[PDB]
C-alpha cells in the first residue's frame, strides 16, 4: 500500500532550532536548498555558522546541568518522549516522505515504505533502551562497596549526511537521547528540511528546551565549529572518510572530545560457484544500486567464481537495463537523480576512468535527461584491482564485477583496502559461510543477502570505514560515560 | 613481610624485542638509562626509531593473520598463557621490584608490596576474561539469523609512562592479549628496563612470536611512529594531556586508528564538616603525596569546609613533616626522588608560582640533597582557584588546601577544570555521598577514601583526562571490534 | 488529579477466554463474585475447571508451534503489541480502576493513581525488552562455532492473587509475552473481573489467538489443574507460602515444569537511633498499612532502638488513629475492607493472640461496621519474637513494634524467620546502611524508605518468600529457555 | 601421550569430610565400594546418613555466616583458591585418573585424556568468574538510588552421579564456590573415592573449613536428607529423571529450596541425505557408545533419510564390531564394563524388548565375560517409535537406527518425547542447519558433530531432561541470589 499526499507540500520550518524556539542566524544570512531532480530552488534556510553553534551548545549545556528537567526525569520518561516522537513521525509520514523525496532526490516508494518505516522503528527501539541502561556492582579487592554509573556523556555534536537524512537523524538522536545526552545536530547542507520538521515534532512531543538543537548550514563552517568546540563532549559524524579524518584531527586539537565515525566503503561480495545464482545476482544488484548508489555500504566490488562469472555478468546486466529514470515522485519511476553537482561530477569522472583504464562497459556509462543530476545505471565487467573504479568509492549507480578462482586470494583482495564497512558472502556451504565471514575485515557481513539493516544490530566500520558502532545494545555504550564510585566500608561480604 | 634481593641486581635485557628475539636497533644507536636517586647511568638500551617500529608492526601483523597460532588457539589457552606470565612475574618479584625501584625512583616497599602485587593480580584478572569475551545472537526484524563476533581489533600500539612502568605495562598488555590482539609496546624512555625483563618472561611463558613486541626509545620518535603508522589498528596511551592531544590528532591524520587515552588530572577532594577528620586527612594526604606526587589521580585540590579547615590544615602539615628522604632502596626511607630533570624543573617552577601568587607556604617548597631529583614535601594553604598550583598538574609532592562554605559553589569549583580523572568526597551523610559523587565530573569518585584502584573496576577520565576505560568488564570492550553477521533464512522462530 | 467514571459501571466480560473467543465452562457451572465492602454479589462468572484448563493449554500449545504467527513475528512486533495493550489499558483507566476498586475492596485513589499507573508503566517497560532478549556467541575450546538462543520456554501457567489483580496480571503476562511465551492465566476466585476486561483488550490489540488464555475459577481445581498439567512448561504463582509449597510439589510430581514463586513475608524494619524519626515513622506506617495490610511485603516487624522507641510508638499510634473507614469508592475514605471472610477471620484470630500472648494494644483490635470485611487499624507495642503476631503473616491492618539495643542481635532477630521477601533500614550512617542491607536475608532492602517498587528492578524472595525474580533485566531470564548450538567448523579464528 | 602410574594405587581417603577434617559416621556403619570390571571389593567407606548430613549442613551454615573468612575474602581470592585446586588436581592427574578408572569402570585413556583434562579446565574456567560476578545499578522511577547484589545463595546440597564422578564433582563445586556458596556434596554410592581425594586437595589448597563438605553414602538416605533439609538453601542434582522428580517434590515439601536438575535423555540425531556420511556415522557412533553408553546425552535415536539409510546402517555396524572388551586399565582395551548390577540388568532387559518387539539385531545383544558387568556393543536397525528401546533411556552400549523420508515428520518424532537434553543435526545445507536446530526441543543441538562439551557453554535440558543450566556465563546465575537495594535520595540525576 503506497498512499500519497493530497495537497502539494508547503515548506514551513526553515530556521535554526535552539531551546525549542526558531532563530534567525546571527549573521542574518540564508542559503538556498535545491531539488536534485529539477535543479530548482525549493526555498532558503537560515545559515548557521560558528556564532550559532555557540548559542546551540550553551543551550545544550544548560539542559544537561545537574538538577535540570532532562537530568532528573525518570529514564522511563525519556523513553516515553522518544515513543511519542515516533508516534508524531508516524502521523506525519506522508508529509515527511514527500519532503524527503523532493529534497533528497529519493524515490518516494522507498522514502515512504523503507526510510520512514526505519525511522519510526529505530526510534521505538531506542525508546525501549532508556530505562534499561545500567551500571554494575563490582566485587573489588578490599573492604569497599564499588558501583558504576553509566551516565550520559553530555553535549553531543551530531553531523548528518544527505543520503538518508531522516534515518541518519534518528540514528544519532535516538540513542543519544535514550542515554540522557543533549544534542546539537548539523543536518547536511543539501538536506536540512526534514530535520527541521522533526524539530517541530520534538517541541510538540514535549522534550525540555535545549535537549535537541538543530543548526542547519555548511560543513566547513558549522561542521568545523562543532568538531573544534571546547565545550562539546562528543562528536558523531556520518559521511566521507576524508572528512572523517578532519573531524578526528579537530577533536584531538581542541578538547579531546569523544569521536564516533560512520564513513564510506568499498564493500566486497564473494560469490561462490555453489551459490543460489539468482539470489546472489538480485542482492548484489540492489546491494550496489540502492538509492542511486548513494549508500556507504554499496557492494561496489563483486568477486564471482570463474565457472559462474559469465552467467553472473549476463544476468546482472539484464537486471540493470530494467530501470525507469525520472522524478522520484512519479509512480513507476525506479531511479531518481544524484544529490548534487559535486557528486555527479565525481561519478562521471570515475566512469571515465573505467573506460580509459580498460574495464568492459556492459551498459550505461553516461548522463541522462535535460535537467537533474541523473546518471545512467552502469555495469563494468572484467574489472581489476588497480583500477580507480575498484579502489575509490563512486557513490553512484556503477557496478563492478570481478572474477576469481582461488578463495584464499579473493579474501586477500576483498580485505586489500583501507575501507571495511561491510561485505557479502554467497554460498550454500556451512563451513564456507562461517570461515569466510570470520576472515573478512568488515563490520557487517551478510550471508546470502545484502543491505539488511535493523535497529537491533550494531552497525559500523572496520579500519577507515569508521570508529565505534551505532544501534544494537553495543552502540548504546558510546553514548554513555562510565563513573566508578568506590566507598570505604568497615567490612564487605560477598 | 618485606624480603629483599640477596645479590646486587645485574641488567641483562637491553635490546628491542620482536618475534621473541632480541634485536639491535636499525640505526645501531643506543641511549642511556639513569637512576633518578643518584643521577648515575645504569646502562644503555637499543634506541628504537620509526624503522624499528616498522619491523615490530610487521611481526604483530603476521601474528594476527587468520590461521595463525594466536588467532586459532583456544581463548582458554590465551588465558592460560596470561596466568603463566603472572606466575613468572611472581617468581621474579624481588628482581622486578628492585629493578623497578632502582630505574623508576620508586620506594622499594611500595614497589614490592603494591606495584608488583597489582601487576600479578591484574594479569590474573585479565587471564580470567579471555574465554568469557562473547558476542550476541540478536532477534533482528525479518527472516534472518543475526549474531555478532567480538573480535580482537588487531595490532595495538601501546605507549607506557614512567611513573608505574610494570603496572602500566600489564594494564595495556593484559586486556589486549586476553581479547586476542597483538601489541607493539613503547615503554617510557626513562624506564625501559622492567618491560624488557617482562618480554623475556613472555618468551619463557610460550606466547607465539610477534604477539608481544617491545620497542624501547624516545616519545617524539618511536611514539610518533606508532601514532602515525598506517597499519596499526589501535593506539593506547597513558601520559600527559598535552601528548594525548598529539596522539589523537596523529591517529586522525594517518589511518583513523582507534584511540584510548589515560591522561593527567587536577583531581579534587571535597571534605564536609561532618567527615571523619583523621580519615579525611590521612587519605587526602596519601592521595596527593603517593609516589612523590607522580600519579595522574593526585588529589591536588583539597576543598575543606571552613569550620574544620584550620584543624585540617594543621593535621595535614604535621603528617607532611614526617617524611624521610633518601635512596628508595634503603629500609625506613619514605620518599624517593622525582623521575628526571624535566619534571623536577616543572615542579620547582610551579612551587615558585605558589609563593609569588600568594599561597601560604606551610612546609617544604625547595629541593633536597646533593644528588638526585629530590623535592621537599610541600603544603600550601589558602590556595585560590586562579593560582597556577590550583590549575596546572604539578606531578610532584605538593599539596593544595582550599576553604569553602557553600556546597553548591565548591562542586562548581571542583568541576571547573578541563581535567576529570578522579575525585574524593568525605562525609558521614548518605544523601551527600550519593548526590555529590553523582554531580562530580570525574571518572572515579572515592567516598571516605582515595586512590583505591583494583582490576575489577573500570578506570579512566572524564573530559581531557581521557577517552575510554581500562580494566573491569567495561575496559575489555575497547580491545574488541564488533562484527555483525546476518544470514538469510527461510523462516525464523523466536 | 483524581477523575472519576460518569456512568455506573456495567460488567460485560464474565466468560473463559480461549483462542480470543469467549467460552462457557465445560461443566456449565458458574460462580459468584462479591464486593468485599458491601458483601453483595456483583455478578456470576464461568467456573473453569480441569477440563477448561485443558482447552486453554491446547490453544497455548498450538499458538507456540514452530511456524505460528507468534513464533515467527518480529520480536519488535511482540513489543509493539504490548505497547498497544498498555495504550488500551490507559484508555480504559477509569473503567479498570473502578472495577478494580469495587471487586478488590481497593481504595479508588490508589487504584487509579498507583495500581493502574504501575500496570501501564510495567507493560511499557516489558514491551521495550522484547527485541533486546539476546543469546551469546561463545569461544568454546576446539574448532567449533557456538552460539546460544534464549528461546521462549513455551506454555506458561500463571496463577494470580486477589490483592493487586491488574498489577499481578501484567507482572505475569508482560515478561512472558515479551519473551515469546504463550500463557494460561488463572486469576483469583475473588477477583476475576479486571483480568477478563484485559482479555477483551488483548483481542482488540491484535495478539494472535491462543497467545493469552484466561481461565477464571477456584484454586484447588483450576490452579491444581495448571500445576499438575503434563504439557504446561512453566508455572508462575504469587500467593501464600503454603500454596507455594503445593505448587512446587505438583510440578515435581507431574512433568518437572519450571517454577517461580512470589510468596508471603514477615518483613522487618530496623530503625537506628540516628534515623530521621518522622520519615521512619511515615514509611514504616505505610509499609505495614498499605491496602489494608494485604501486601506480601508488609513491614510487619518494626524493630526500633530503645532510646527512640517510646517516641516512635507514640508517633506511629497517632498516625494510625487518622483513618476514615468506608466504601473504597467514596472520596475522602482512607481504608477499605479486607478481601473476604477467610482472611477477615484469620486477621481477627491473630489480633486475639496478640492480646492473649501479652502484647500491648495501642489502638484498634476489633472489627468495624454493620457490613463489609472491615478491621480497625491496629497497633501492638512491646511485641516479642515468639508471639504469633511476630511469626505469622497477618495480611491485615495490624502493626507490630519491637525494641532492641544490640545491632548484632536485631539483625539475627530480623533474619530469624523462614520468610525473606523484603526489609527496611533507617539510618543516616553510610556504613550502617551498606553493612545492614548486605547482612539482611531479604530480596529487597529499602534504605530510608519502604514499598518502593518499580518495573526496572528485580523483585522476589529469599528463602520461603519465593523462588526466582520478576521484572528488571534479571526477571526476564526466567521466561527464557537457553539452547546451545555447537557447529563443527574446519578452523576457528578469534 | 598416555603416561601411567608406576606404583599400584593405594586408597587413603575413606571418611566423611566436614570442616576440613575426617569423620567416622554417626552410626559407625561403613559400606563397600566395588570395581565393576572384576566385581571385587576395593575398600569400605564411612556411610553418611541424615545425622551426618546434619553435621555437614551446620558446618556449611557456619562457613557462610556474615563476617566469616569465606564471606569476607576478596572474590579474586575465591578465584585464586579454585585455580590452586586445579593445579593440585593436575599434580595428582595420574592417581586421580587411575582411581577414576578402577572405581568407575571407565577406560583409562579417556579418564586421563578427557575426564581429568575437563576437570582441570572447568575449574580454571570457574576460577576466572569469581571476581566477575556483578550486579547492576538501575535507573528506577522516582528519587532513589537502586543497585543489586548478586549474592551467593548459601548452603548448596549437591548430589553427584557415578558416570563422570570427577567432572560432575567439579561442575557442581566450581560454580558454587566461584559465586561464594558453601556446599554439602553427596557423591554416588558406586563412586565415592575420587571425590574424597579431591576433599584432601581442598584442605591442602587452603579453603576455609566448612566451605566444602563431602558426605559419602546411599541415595535414599543421604540424598533424601539433603533434598528434605530445612536449612539447605539449594539442591543441585544430576541423575535419572525419576529421582529428579523426587528431589523437586521434596524441595517443595520442606523449605522451598532452589532446585536445578540435569537429568536423562533420549537424544535424537537427524541425518539428512546431503550429510557427510562418514562424519555422521563416526559422531553418531561415539554419540551413543561413549563410556559404555552411560551418558545422559546418549544419541539413542538416529533418524537417517531413506536414500542413505542402508549405507548408514552398514557403516555403523562395522564401526561397532571393532571394539575390544576388557579391564579399562589395560592399554588397547576400548570398552569397559557397566557400573553395576542394577544398570546391567536394566540394559539386558531393554535389549530383550528390542528383539521381542521386532527390531533388527545387527550385532551384539548379549553379555560378555566370566566377570564384570560387560554388555556386548549392540546395534538395532528398523527401530520404530513405540518400541521400548526408542522410548526408554537404556544407559548402555545399544544403538537405535531409524529411517525417515519427511523432514516435517522426523522433527515431530525427534520432539515427541518427555526428554530434551540434546540433539544432533547432520547436513551441508545452511538453511536446514539453522531451521532444524531452532525447531528441536533440546538444550544442546550439535551440527555436524556430537558430544562436544566445554566449560564456556551452558549445558542442560529442555522438558524432563532438566531445570536450569550448568556452566557458561548463564549457569553462574543459578548459584546467585539477587538482592535489590533501593535508597531514598533528595534528587537523582541520570
Ligand atoms: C532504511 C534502512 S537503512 C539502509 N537500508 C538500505 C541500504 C541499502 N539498501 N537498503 C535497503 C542502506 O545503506 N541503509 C543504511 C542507511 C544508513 C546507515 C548508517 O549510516 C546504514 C544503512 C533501515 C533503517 C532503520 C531500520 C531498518 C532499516
Ligand atoms: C598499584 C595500584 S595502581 C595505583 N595505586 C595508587 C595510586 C596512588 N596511590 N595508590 C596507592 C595510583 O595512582 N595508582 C595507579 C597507577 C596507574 C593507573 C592507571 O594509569 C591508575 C592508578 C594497583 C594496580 C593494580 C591493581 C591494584 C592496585
Ligand atoms: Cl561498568
Ligand atoms: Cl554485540
Ligand atoms: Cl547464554
Ligand atoms: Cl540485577
Ligand atoms: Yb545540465
Ligand atoms: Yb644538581
Ligand atoms: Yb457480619
Ligand atoms: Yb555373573
Amino acid at each position: 500500500d503506497l498512499p500519497v499526499l493530497l495537497t502539494d507540500l508547503k515548506i514551513q520550518y526553515t530556521k535554526i532550532f535552539i531551546n525549542n524556539e526558531w532563530h534567525d542566524s546571527v549573521s542574518g544570512k540564508k542559503f538556498p536548498v535545491f531539488n536534485p531532480a529539477t535543479e530548482e530552488e525549493l526555498c532558503q534556510v537560515e545559515e548557521g555558522d560558528k556564532e550559532d553553534v555557540d548559542k546551540a551548545v550553551k543551550a545544550a549545556r544548560q539542559a544537561f546541568q545537574i538538577g535540570s528537567p532532562w537530568r532528573t526525569m525518570d529514564a522511563s520518561e525519556r523513553g516515553r518522549l522518544l515513543y511519542k516522537l515516533a508516534d508524531l513521525i508516524e502521523r506525519d509520514r506522508l508529509l515527511l516522505a514527500t519532503m524527503e523525496s523532493m529534497n533528497g532526490g529519493k524515490l518516494y516508494s522507498n522514502a515512504y515504505l523503507s526510510d520512514l518505516a526505519g525511522c519510526i522503528k529505530t526510534l521505538r527501539y531506542c525508546a525501549g533502551w532508556a530505562d534499561k541502561i545500567q551500571g554494575r556492582t563490582i566485587p573489588i579487592d578490599g573492604n569497599f562497596f564499588t558501583y558504576t554509573r553509566h551516565e550520559p556523556i553530555g553535549v553531543c555534536g551530531q553531523i548528518i549526511p544527505w543520503n538518508f537524512p531522516l534515518v541518519m537523524l534518528i540514528w544519532k538522536i535516538g540513542p543519544a537521547l535514550s542515554c540522557g545526552n543533549t544534542v546539537v545536530v548539523k543536518p547536511a547542507e543539501q538536506t536540512p528540511l526534514t530535520a527541521l520538521h522533526v524539530a517541530s515534532l520534538i517541541k510538540e512531543a514535549g522534550f525540555p528546551p535545549g535537549v535537541v538543537n538543530i543548526v542547519p548550514g555548511y560543513g566547513p563552517t558549522a561542521g568545523a565549529a562543532i568538531s573544534s568546540h571546547m565545550d562539546i563532549d562528543k562528536v558523531a559524524f556520518t559521511g566521507s572518510t576524508e572528512v572523517g579524518k578532519l573531524i578526528k584531527e579537530a577533536a584531538g586539537k581542541s578538547n579531546l572530545k569523544r569521536v564516533t565515525l560512520e564513513l564510506g566503503g568499498k564493500s566486497p561480495c564473494i560469490v561462490l560457484a555453489d551459490a543460489d545464482l539468482d539470489n546472489a545476482v538480485e542482492f548484489a544488484h540492489h546491494g550496489v544500486f540502492y538509492h542511486q548508489g548513494q549508500c556507504c555500504i554499496a557492494a561496489s566490488r563483486i568477486f564471482v567464481e570463474e565457472s559462474i562469472y559469465d552467467e553472473f555478468v549476463r544476468r546482472s546486466v539484464e537486471r540493470a537495463k530494467k530501470y525507469i529514470l525520472g522524478n522520484p515522485l512519479t509512480p513507476g519511476v525506479t531511479q531518481g537523480p544524484q544529490i548534487d553537482k559535486e557528486q555527479y561530477d565525481k561519478i562521471l569522472d570515475l566512469i571515465e576512468s573505467g573506460k580509459k583504464e580498460g574495464a568492459k562497459l556492459e551498459c550505461g556509462g553516461g548522463p541522462w535527461g535535460n535537467k537533474g543530476y541523473f546518471v545512467q545505471p552502469t555495469v563494468f565487467s572484467n574489472v581489476t584491482d588497480e583500477m580507480r573504479i575498484a579502489k575509490e568509492e563512486i557513490f553512484g549507480p556503477v557496478q563492478q564485477i570481478m572474477k576469481f578462482k582461488s578463495l584464499d586470494d579473493v579474501i586477500k583482495r576483498a580485505n586489500n583496502t583501507f575501507y571495511g564497512l561491510s561485505a557479502g558472502v554467497f554460498t550454500k556451504d556451512i563451513d564456507k559461510a562461517i570461515t569466510i565471514s570470520s576472515a573478512l575485515q568488515a563490520g557487517t557481513v551478510w550471508v546470502n543477502c545484502y543491505g539488511v539493516v535493523s535497529a537491533q544490530c550494531p552497525f559500523g566500520g572496520f579500519k577507515m570505514s569508521g570508529n565505534g558502532r551505532e544501534l544494537g545494545e553495543y552502540g548504546f555504550h558510546e553514548y554513555t560515560e562510565v563513573k566508578t564510585v568506590t566507598v570505604k566500608i568497615s567490612q564487605k561480604n560477598s
